[PDB]
DNA sequence: GTAATTAC
DNA sequence: GTAATTAC
């Protein structure tokens, strides 16, 4: 149960890392997609506000040989 | 404006 | 084609 909190378009949001589908990084910004109920949602946070679990998902994505 | 990527 | 996200 790792909850990621962030604001996207004025709206404050929470998402469990298990619903996160993809994670990448642009500079110091960590952006991702997640399975919103039915549709695919977006969110991003500062590296410094990222919980280790999210950063590990990022580190694995970088090593994916596919 | 660019970074990486997406949903719209 | 572009708004959206954090930093530069």
């Amino acid at each position: 149960m790792v909850k990621v909190k962030f604001k996207y378009k004025g709206e404050e949001k929470e998402v469990d890392t298990s619903k996160i589908k993809k994670v990448w990084r642009a500079g110091k910004m960590v952006s991702f997609t997640y399975d919103d109920n039915g549709k695919t949602g977006r969110g991003a946070v500062s590296e410094k506000d990222a919980p280790k679990e999210l950063l590990d998902m990022l580190a694995r994505a970088e090593r994916e040989k596919k």
